[PDB]
This record gives C-alpha cells, sequence and structure tokens, in this order.
C-alpha cells in the first residue's frame, strides 16, 4: 500500500530509485544517453501462494529434500543463514557420525549389549523414534532436523528387515518464500548445492551393499560395526570435500556476466567464446534476476575478482552453478513473461489526458480457511508434536473471514483509490505536485509480518533511504533483506513491459569500475507533465523502472494467485512436525468497550471464547498465523494513515484558500469509507456477539449501579455507530488481521479529522 | 499414538527391552504395576486415564497368559445436580463423542487381536508393540471430531426455537419432512429443552443454524436423541414424576386467602454416617483403601437419630404455617402482603457440596446481580446454582 509521487523519485522514495541500488547517493542521476543494448526472456523466482507438508521417509534419505528443508529453515524465519547452517551441520555429523564413541553408546543401546557381541537369531525390531530419544540427549543438537538426517541413514544401513521397523511418520511444513534470489541468496542457493553431494553421497551404492555383504550367509557378530560405519560415515564424508567456495562461485561467475552487460570491456579480457557457448548462458545473460543480483553484490562488495581456473573451469565446472540454482532452490526458473502475471496496473485521467493516479498492485484471493491447532508432546525436551486442528473456532473465524475477504479484496481496493484523486473543477494536474502513484505488494510485505517485524519501518526507509545504524544485527539483516524484496518485484514488473534495454556503466565512486544500470524506451504522447524526460520524439528513454511504468496502459491480471490453507486436517493428525511455534501464535484475546452515559462511565470486558459463543476457555489451543491476509489489510492501512498524515502537512503548507478546501475534503471522505468498511465487519458472527456481550454486560452494570433506564442512550444514533466500529477492530485483532498497536494509530486517524457525519 | 511408549511398557513387563523372546515360560502380569509405570510415564492429573488404556491393553492381551485379570477398583457416583443448563447439553454432546470413541477401541478388529494372534501360539514380543501403535490409532483416526458440539445444540435448540414461536418469520419455517422426524415430538414437548432455549438465547442473543439443514439436521442428526439418550445422568422421564417429591401447603385467614404458602420437598434424614480413615497403596497416587472405622461413626450416627426426629422437614412445615397470624385475624395486604418459602434441599446441597456458602447464592436470587470482581470457577459456579 506504498504510495509515492512520481515527478520527485529521491525525494518521494529513494529506496525504489536504481540509482541507490547500484550505490549513488549523490545528487546526480543516471544519464540518459549511454550504450548497449539486451533482452530478458527469463528469470529465476520463488513461487507464491504455497503451504506444502513433506513427509521424511522410512530411509530414503532424499539428498534434495533435505537441503530444500535447510533453505526453508533459514527463510520462513531467521536462522542465522543457510549458509552458517550447513556448517554447523558439518560439526555436529563429525563430532557424531565420524566419532566411535558415540556410536558405541547408541549401538549398545538397540541390542544387546556394549560388550559381548551375539550373532542373535534373536534379537527382534526396534523403533526409530528410540534412537532420536537416544540422540537427545547424545547430540544435545539445535536442529532436532540433524537427528533423522543421521537416523534413516543408519535404517537405510540396517535393512535385512528383521531389526529395522521401518514405521513412522515425520512432516515438515514448506511455506511462502521469499520471492527473489539476493547475492548471498544465491551464495546460500550453492551451499546447499554442497549439502546436495553430500547426503547422495551417504546413501549410496555401496551403503546398499554394506547390507548385502553382511546379508550372507545370515546374522553376524554386532560389537564390531560401531567403529566400522563410524568412519564409513567418514568415508563419505571425507570424500566429500568443501573444494570450491561458495562464495567464490558466485563472486567470480556475477563478475564475468557483468562483463558481458557493460559497454566498457577493456583491453585486456572479454569473455571467451568457449565459455560463451557453453550451455544455458544464454538464458543466463537473459536473466534479469542475476542482474539485480550483480547490483547487489558490487554495491557491497566494490570489485568483481575472479578465481581463473577459467577460461577453462567454469565452462566445464560449473555449470553446476545452474544445478544449485536449477533443483535444490525455491527460486526455480520461469520465462519472464508469466513471472508478472499477477500484477496489473492502472491510472486515473485527466480530460486530454494524463494520469492523476497510477496504481501498480497484486491480484490476490484471500481466505479459504484460517486453521486452529491445538499441539501435543509425544515425548518430553524435544519439539515433536502431533498437531490436533480443533475445527469449529478454525470455522468459526473461517465464516468471520468469508466477508472480510470480500470487502478488502484488491480489486476492490483499486476501485476506491481511483475514483477518489479528482480535485475542484477537474483538471489535473502538474498542480498538487503532480501525479501520484501507489503500489501494493503484499508478497513483499507477507515476508515482514512473517518475521514478526513492522512492515511499515521497512515503508519508511523506502521513502528516506536510510537505516537506523543502531539497531541490533539481525534486526536490521532482516530489515535490508525484506527492503530488497520491494525493489527487485519492481524491476521484473518494470523490464517484463518494456525488455528493450539499455546497459550502461557509471563514473564510479573511486573510482573502482562502477556499477552496470538500465534505461528504458517506450511510445506515448507528446506532453510530459510526468518525472523529468525529454521527452524527444514521443519515446523516451529514463533510467528509473518508476517512470518506465508510468508510461505505460492499464493492464489485466492474467491469475488469481489465491492463497490457500494448509492441510493439518488429513495429516498431521497422524503424523509428527516442523518448528511450528514462531508460525504460528498463542490463542487469547481481551479487550474492552468503555462509554460514558449521564455522565458516568460504563466499561465491558471481553474475552476470546466469549466471542466465538463457548465456555470456558481453553488456553492450550493456538492459531496459525495468517501472515498473507494481513498483507493485503496492510494495503488498505497503509493508503489510509499515511494519506491522512502527509494531507495534514499539506493543509499546513497550502496557503490557498481554494486548495484547502479540497485537502480537507479529501480527508474526511475517504475516512468514512473506512468508517463503513470496519461498521460493516462490525458486523458479522462475532461483531454483533461481540456487541451483543459489550452492551449486555454494560446493562447489567446498570441495573446494579443505579436505574437501567439510562440504557436508552446506549441505542442512541452516535452511541449505536460507536460500539460498532470497535467491535469492527475488535474481530480484526482477535484474528492475526490487526495489530494492537496499528489499530490504535488507526483510530486515532478516524479521530484526528472529525470524521463523523451524522447523515440522518 | 506413540510407538517408544508401546516399547516401553512391552519391554517392562517381560523380558527386555532389546531381545524378543516367545517365551512360554513367562506368566502372568497384574494390571496393577502396569499402571504403577503409566503414573511415571504419562503423569496426569486425572489418574482415570491410566485405567481407560490400561483395560484396553487387558482386553488386547487375553490370550490369558500374560495378564493375570486380578484388580478390584471403584467409584463413587453421588449426587448430580439435577437439571441440564445449557452447556451441559453440549457437554453431553461431548460425551457420547466419546462414547463412540472408547466403542472404537474395543472392537470386532481389537478382538480379532486375540484371534490373529492365537494362530498359532505366543509369537515374539517386538512386534506387537508397533502392532498396538497402529491399532490405537486407526480406532483414533477413525473417530473424528465431525460435527462441533456446540454447534449442534445450538442449530438444534434452534429450530426448537423456530416452531415454539409465534413468530415464525418469512424466511425459514421448518420443513415438514423434518418436522415428521422421529422423536421430534418428544422433542419440542421437552421442558428442559425449553429452560435451555431461554438459557442459550440469554447468553448468546441469537440464534444461528449450521445450515447443513433443511436435509442435514433430519437425518444429521438424530443422533442427539443418542447422546441424551444413553450416556448423560440426565436421562429422559414423564414430567407428572419429575415433582413427585414436591409437597405445598398454605396457611390461611378466616375467609381466606393464603396468608402463608410453603413449598417444599420430602426428605428423609439420616439413616448412618460413615467415619473412615485413607490408606495409601503407592505414593503419588490418589489410590487408597478406606477402612471406615465404627464406634465413631455408630456413635455420631447414634447422635444423628434425635436430629433427624427433631429436624424433620414435616416439622418443619408444621411449625412454618402456625407462627405467621396476627391478632383479630383479617390478613393481610398490610404486613406486606402474602409471603411464600420454598425450600429445596437438593439445590443447597450443591452448594454445600461445593464447598460453596449457600447465603450466597441465596443473596443473588433476591438482588438479581453478582459480584464482577470475583474469580471465574467461583461465579460460574454461582450462576450454575443459582440456575438449579
Amino acid at each position: 500500500g506504498f504510495n509515492l509521487k512520481v515527478k520527485d523519485l529521491n525525494g518521494s522514495a529513494r529506496g525504489l530509485t536504481q540509482a541507490f541500488a547500484i550505490g549513488e547517493l549523490k545528487n546526480q542521476l543516471s544519464v540518459g544517453a549511454l550504450q548497449l543494448p539486451l533482452q530478458f526472456t527469463r528469470t529465476f523466482s520463488a513461487s507464491m501462494t504455497s503451504e506444502l507438508l513433506w513427509e521424511v521417509g522410512k530411509g530414503n534419505i532424499d539428498p534434495v529434500m533435505y537441503a530444500r528443508l535447510f533453505f526453508q529453515y533459514a527463510q520462513a524465519g531467521g536462522a542465522l543463514s543457510v549458509d552458517e547452517l550447513v556448517n554447523q551441520f558439518t560439526e555436529y555429523h563429525q563430532s557424531t557420525a565420524c566419532n566411535p564413541e558415540i556410536w558405541r553408546k547408541l549401538t549398545a543401546y538397540i541390542t544387546g549389549s556394549s560388550n559381548r557381541a551375539i550373532k542373535a537369531d534373536a534379537v527382534g525390531k526396534v523403533p526409530p523414534t528410540a534412537i532420536l530419544e537416544q540422540l537427545r540427549t547424545l547430540a544435545p543438537s539445535e536442529h532436532e532436523l540433524f537427528h533423522h538426517i543421521t537416523t534413516d541413514f543408519v535404517c537405510h544401513v540396517l535393512s535385512p528387515l528383521g531389526f529395522i521397523l521401518p514405521d513412522a511418520a515425520y512432516v515438515y511444513r514448506v511455506g511462502r518464500t521469499a520471492t527473489y534470489p539476493n547475492f548471498y541468496a544465491l551464495v546460500d542457493c550453492v551451499r546447499a548445492s554442497d549439502l546436495r553431494r553430500m547426503l547422495t553421497a551417504l546413501s549410496s551404492v555401496d551403503s546398499k551393499m554394506l547390507q548385502a555383504t553382511f546379508k550372507a550367509k545370515g546374522a553376524l557378530a554386532p560389537a564390531l560395526i560401531s567403529q566400522h560405519l563410524a568412519n564409513a560415515a567418514t568415508t563419505a564424508f571425507e570424500r566429500s570435500r568443501g573444494n570450491f567456495d561458495a562464495n567464490a562461485v558466485v563472486s567470480s561467475v556475477l563478475t564475468i556476466l557483468g562483463r558481458l552487460w557493460s559497454p566498457s570491456t577493456p583491453k585486456e579480457l572479454d569473455p571467451s567464446a568457449r565459455l560463451r557457448n557453453t550451455n544455458g548462458i544464454d538464458q543466463l545473460r537473459s536473466n534479469l534476476a542475476l542482474f539485480i543480483a550483480y547490483q547487489d553484490m558490487v554495491k557491497q562488495r566494490g570489485r568483481a575478482e575472479v578465481i581463473f581456473s577459467d577460461e577453462e573451469l567454469s565452462s566445464t565446472i560449473i555449470p553446476w552453478f545452474i544445478e544449485a540454482m536449477s533443483e535444490v532452490s525455491p527460486f526455480k526458473l520461469r520465462p519472464i513473461n508469466e513471472t508478472t502475471s499477477y500484477i496489473g496496473q492502472t491510472s486515473a485521467i485527466d480530460h486530454m489526458g494524463q494520469p492523476s493516479h497510477v496504481v501498480v498492485y497484486e491480484d490476490w484471493q484471500f481466505a479459504k480457511e484460517i486453521t486452529a491447532f491445538t499441539p501435543v508432546k509425544l515425548a518430553n525436551n524435544s519439539n515433536q508434536r502431533f498437531l490436533d486442528v480443533e475445527p469449529g473456532i478454525s470455522d468459526r473465524m473461517s465464516a468471520t473471514l468469508a466477508p472480510i475477504g470480500n470487502t478488502f479484496a484488491v480489486s476492490a481496493f483499486v476501485k476506491n483509490r481511483t475514483a477518489v484523486y479528482e480535485a475542484v473543477s477537474q483538471r489535473g494536474t502538474v498542480n498538487s505536485n503532480g501525479a501520484e502513484m501507489t503500489l501494493g505488494f503484499p508478497s513483499v510485505v507477507e515476508r515482514d509480518y512473517a518475521l514478526d517485524r513492522d512492515p511499515m519501518v521497512a515503508i519508511a526507509a523506502l521513502r528516506t533511504g536510510i537505516v537506523d545504524e543502531s539497531l541490533e544485527a539481525r534486526a536490521s539483516n532482516d530489515l535490508k533483506r525484506s527492503m530488497f524484496n520491494y525493489y527487485a518485484a519492481v524491476m521484473h514488473y518494470a523490464v517484463a513491459h518494456n525488455p528493450e534495454v539499455v546497459v550502461s556503466e557509471h563514473q564510479g565512486v573511486a573510482a573502482e569500475q562502477g556499477s552496470l544500470y538500465l534505461v528504458w524506451n517506450v511510445r506515448t504522447e507528446l506532453r510530459i507533465p510526468v518525472g523529468y524526460n525529454a521527452i524527444e520524439g514521443g519515446s523516451i528513454r529514463t533510467p528509473e523502472p518508476l517512470e518506465a511504468i508510468a508510461y505505460n496502459k492499464p493492464i489485466q491480471p492474467s491469475e488469481v494467485l489465491q492463497a490457500k490453507v494448509l492441510d493439518l486436517a488429513n495429516h498431521t493428525t497422524s503424523i509428527h512436525i516442523w518448528p511450528w511455534h514462531e508460525a504460528s501464535t498463542e490463542f487469547a484475546y481481551e479487550d474492552a468497550y468503555s462509554v460514558t452515559i449521564r455522565n458516568k462511565r460504563y466499561t465491558a470486558e471481553v474475552k476470546e471464547f466469549e466471542l466465538l459463543g463457548l465456555g470456558q476457555r481453553r488456553e492450550r489451543v493456538r492459531i496459525l498465523k495468517p501472515t498473507v491476509a494481513h498483507a493485503i489489510i496492510q494495503m488498505w492501512y497503509s493508503w489510509f494513515v499515511e494519506d491522512d498524515r502527509t494531507l495534514a502537512a499539506a493543509r499546513r503548507t497550502s496557503r490557498d484558500d481554494a486548495e484547502k478546501l479540497a485537502i480537507d475534503g479529501r480527508r474526511m471522505q475517504n475516512a468514512v469509507t473506512l468508517l463503513r468498511k470496519i461498521e460493516m465487519i462490525g458486523t458479522t458472527g462475532i461483531g454483533a456477539s461481540a456487541v451483543h456481550l459489550a452492551q449486555s454486560r454494560i446493562v447489567d452494570q446498570m441495573a446494579g449501579r443505579g436505574l437501567i433506564d439510562d440504557s436508552s442512550d446506549l441505542h442512541v444514533g452516535i452511541n449505536r455507530h460507536r460500539i460498532r466500529i470497535w467491535a469492527g477492530l475488535a474481530v480484526l485483532q482477535m484474528m492475526g488481521l490487526l495489530s494492537r498497536s496499528e489499530a490504535e494509530a488507526l483510530t486515532k486517524v478516524l479521530g484526528d479529522s472529525n470524521a463523523l457525519g451524522m447523515v440522518v
């Protein structure tokens, strides 16, 4: 729901300038006339709208799945980086799998003794679960993943089918992932691929015959295999060497695509026609994701250096950079046309006419369900849980959910956003300071609501283009990353609609090298109110993807991009679980409605379960945070408050008496629309149940403390609408939809301009 | 559903955590011993749970070899609140959810567990740990939450509210098909279900339907009836025979109109008062033998007989009517009219049972207002009593 003034970008939003992204913060902006062309066919983007449950087998040790999960773990909530996540695994795996001490202890626990060895046609089957039970005390690992990966390794090598009962069911949730590939995120793909080879090393053609060597002619003596497997797990490990640094893979490969993007390729080295012939590099130089990534890297690094095992090596080794990008990563490769299918664009207009107001949007579908579950622990000290989804609460909320999606729909949003911008006696204009641009991108917003950060601080950073140096490392790192996701999504919609482009170098700050940037070309009408450009010939070259987008015409979105509920129901009811806690929420709500009647104040307090009409209260149940839905509402919220803020500063700065009568106009007008919206939700299964409980409790308080006859005032015009607005906000809050802190700053907005018409 | 736990207790009976032996030597094992383990394995507050799982295992464990069927365990079924508050109804539906839950555990397939391993004889133990785990899960996964118990009662009473009412609005009045559904005749004629409606709509302020009707609740559910028929302590009675313990008697003036009217429950006192000393068999559990030691019980019971004589309800109503008269008759509306007093020990006994002052409930009746400060369980016990 980010609004911006297109004329002055550096002022309006510094964060979305390409000028910012390549590292020029000076008054100077990219020079419109410079050199060399390009066309982007495809890109690397993650999936939207996907919540998937992945079982981890008996065995089977899927070397990609784990490498995929690791990413989801580092992503869906911060745990360091997926690079730092791997070298943690190596230390665990060395301290454990390579150490015969830990093997002696756990082989003794299974059967039959630590010292004595018996061929034992007697020994019966064993559960995989008890070994983890052993391992939690044996290898007090933070990330409970590791205990499975080692496990089903042993469960792979243990199957003559007697001793191993290959029965357990364990599942992990693959959720929404950040869409676009930050530089270190690429590094994170390569490091995720280091893992791919590692695990497909563990389960091997020789790991299957370790079983078959001891399958003949029957049972054999146990005490030994504690020392052999201990090194056998090292043999697959010592054989897989880190070799080439994943940081270095990406550092060098990017360096070269930038050398062949640039119009300046100096004397010494321009790419070999051999490496130019390498498969896929046709689709790589035409990949935009890689381009924004280059900008990212050279901005932070300030140089690009090469391993020089090329001209040969990276032509033969690696393409596997592609493999890292192709299989392991959530970033799987797409045609650039079909990546933006969820993005529309629409303008307001004047008579002639130029657009007064241009709105870029993502079509999103709300709902379907809101899941409510109660976790159950099977064994102590662990995150192992069955999640019983307890419905009828889930349903009850889902019912109240349906109308919200209706009244808050993005379709509904763009309507109420466009038809408002008109000013007195038309006609325009560049007056009022030109043509505003607003862009909702819930896909980006969802990341902040998932990582439990206030999205508004990121939005803040966009306008200013600076972050507070004070806040802790992990905090800014979450911010910067999210701040990238905006910029990225912009240049994808920006590029997808005008592929003909120019790459050009920069003077440089040091000057060391410089960053390569983009300029567009677009056909349009003659005379421009819009942000500075020549325009010279009805076509215009522009550096900033905003201006390039402003010159487009209305677009229909191809797909609805329906957000989906996770199925706890069919699976988890029988199965164990992932890192669920941070991604969900304790289910509790309290609120109170107060009012003054006849110079006396009454107050009712309400609890969450009273609102769903049940008793008494169940504290154990939790709700899965609906991170997406909040982001859509954010789009509305972010419009209401930020306009009100600037319009206040607009009315002060407006000297003209005719201009101010318009300003305070726009303020009251859309404020009632907001009121209309909330009041509507305030009438729902919950909302009236809320209003009823409230009023019910006030009167019983009015009977005791005095005469009841005063209750007539609760039914008065104003008090009747009052309780309704509150209930509306109160119902949104007791669902994942409204922060109490944002609703406070919402109500004040409803009160900063009087914003109550009695209106018969 | 947890196989680690099943392994642990199967190992605990005999003979080892790892090695599995058919073991025709192994003799029987006591159920009390399985519970001793369970107190450490699944530390629940309500010890009920440990028995219900227990005799599931003693049901699937009876080729009769391993289980020695020797124990004696007893529970006290005492006085219950008499009438079904709205939320008590929800509690009935929720209990029949448990009826189907358990009747799932003891099954035609839990019984073939006897018949599957009856062939051809004793078999290796390491197996049955994983078998039972899946056996109890199939019983669990088969009983699904299905219908929300609140939503059941909400909607079934709501439609009963629709055909009781003189206002049956334009939009929806019951289908004659569901109107014909068996038992709905005794449902619209059920008094408890009516005061329950009043209860519900007082708190809720509206009545909504699952809207699976017009069809569903004609076909599903009657099972509301099933929940109410079997499980519940509230079992269905003719309304003529429900008030059988209630008498009524009036004082009078000369003409005369009643001066004083007393409604009462005939109750008989005594006979005995038991005194016991609890003896613990095992620590950490509520398991006790209770040796009732008489000569105290007999001594008090001896003193109890005369209290019964002097306090019998009969003597109460006798001494109550004869007081109210005033000089030279005649009435009246003076003295503030004709008083009515009604004792209901059945109701008061609940408060003395729940360790509450009957007088605080009584006070709430006269005023009709409760203190909002006091804690949840406290008021909830009050309102529940205030309903009774």
